[PDB]
């Protein structure tokens, strides 16, 4: 996959999808989730509310209502807990998302620490978009321009 690192507001991204961190009731909460709630309408809680509760480690797909792009993949990092074979599993299920929707560019939501040492949770994201395939852009959209520049270092490394 090509890999990219940007500072952002990651509702305004104007590919095909963004992949939103979540718990496994798919309940759209605080900060970047309410953002994305806000900014797509209800249409996005309802489609999840439909879906229902999946495991921890898993993804789902809703459409993204008035966002700029096509879909929200919603990957379930944490549930009734204690991971980082949990964030490993909801990157490659977000990925295969995006491979079976056929997409082109998706956007990660930089919330997929859960309490785990960043570095390590950067290094395990890492090694599963190594593993998408190359018609796949994945862009990493940061809040912070910091965040941004730890990614890359990251991807430096390595």
């Amino acid at each position: 996959a090509r890999i990219r690192d940007v500072q952002g507001d990651i509702t305004e991204f104007q590919g095909d999808a963004i992949v939103n961190a979540a718990n496994n009731y798919l309940k759209l909460g605080a900060g970047v989730a309410g953002a994305i709630l806000r900014k797509g309408g209800p249409s996005i809680q309802e489609e999840c509310d439909r879906i229902g509760k999946i495991r921890v480690g898993e993804a789902a797909v809703t459409g993204a209502g008035n966002l700029p792009v096509r879909y929200v993949i919603h990957a379930a990092v944490l549930g009734d807990e204690p991971s980082l074979e949990t964030v490993r599993k909801a990157t490659k299920s977000a990925l295969e998302k995006a491979v079976e929707l056929g997409l082109k560019t998706v956007a990660f939501t930089a919330a997929w620490v859960g309490g785990l040492p960043a570095e390590a949770v950067l290094r395990v994201m890492l090694e599963e978009i190594k593993k998408a395939p190359d018609t796949l852009e994945v862009t990493g959209v940061h809040g912070t321009e910091k965040s941004a520049e730890a990614a890359r270092r990251a991807r430096l490394e390595h």
